[PDB]
């Protein structure tokens, strides 16, 4: 089975350059974009936030908190999330699962913390790499820090730790719209049993299929969906055309 997951960059309660989707009452709200993209097939949302400290803890729980009422769908809150109680506090306000990268590479014993609480399932690990010198490296500090950890023995602590998830974004990739690094995918796939995002490439629906070869479990994509250089339908269709499984209370 594979997702495909939304994300949505936010700051201030907006989607950061907002969408192409005429047809919103407002193109840049989070919520309504989320709700639209669960009704057209998405799998998934995940919201990366990048407000100023300030504001930043109050702005991304009531963020959760809207996203958790209108829509049904898993979603992941992630962005500066550097300790248990930040991570908690979004996960009772509302979020499914946490994304964390720097603080657990600084910290691996938070990805144990979490999933103590909240299950392995909650905590997501994103792990930034790029080729140095012939060997892939782990980054931190969106993307300037080289760690000098390799990517082999971090994937394999992380899953160690208690992970749930592994978003695997390529920085040789992001931006680019050149396809997904499935040589990166294919260099994790047999180092870890934990489910794979791919994240960072994507340019066109042939690139969602390839991903998915390499043995990712999800693709995740921004831009290219909410400029609608692709469509989330088309590109479903166009999955399970090629053979893809793809997908189309308590008290
Ligand atoms: N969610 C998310 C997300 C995370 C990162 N990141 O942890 O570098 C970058 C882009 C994103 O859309």
């Amino acid at each position: 089975a594979k997702r495909i997951i939304a994300a949505l960059i936010v700051k201030d309660g907006r989607v950061v350059k907002g969408s192409n989707f005429e047809n919103l009452r407002d193109s840049g709200d989070p919520v309504e974009l989320g709700k639209f993209y669960s009704e057209i097939g998405i799998d998934e949302l995940s919201f990366w936030d990048i407000t100023a400290s300030v504001e930043k803890r109050k702005t991304m729980l009531e963020l959760v908190e809207k996203v958790a009422e209108q829509i049904d769908i898993p979603f992941t809150v992630g962005g500066g999330i550097h300790d248990f109680e930040t991570a908690s506090e979004l996960i009772l306000r509302g979020a499914d699962k946490v994304e964390i990268n720097t603080a657990a590479v600084e910290n691996p014993s938070l990805i144990t913390q979490i999933a103590q609480t909240f299950g392995s399932q909650a905590v997501v690990v994103y792990i930034a790499a790029k080729r140095v010198d012939g060997e892939f490296m782990v980054f931190t500090y969106s993307g300037k820090k080289n760690t000098g950890i390799l990517l082999r023995d971090w994937v394999v602590e992380v899953e160690k730790r208690g992970a749930g998830e592994i978003v695997l974004g390529s920085i040789d990739r992001l931006g680019t719209k050149s396809g997904y690094d499935t040589e990166m995918i294919r260099f994790v796939r047999p180092l870890t049993t934990l489910p794979i995002i791919a994240h960072g490439g994507a340019g066109k629906m042939e690139h969602f299929l390839e991903a998915f070869l390499a043995g990712a479990d999800a693709a995740k994509a921004n831009s290219v969906l909410h400029f609608r250089e692709i469509d989330v339908r088309e590109l479903k269709e166009y999955l399970k055309k090629h053979g893809v499984n793809v997908r189309l209370h308590h008290h």
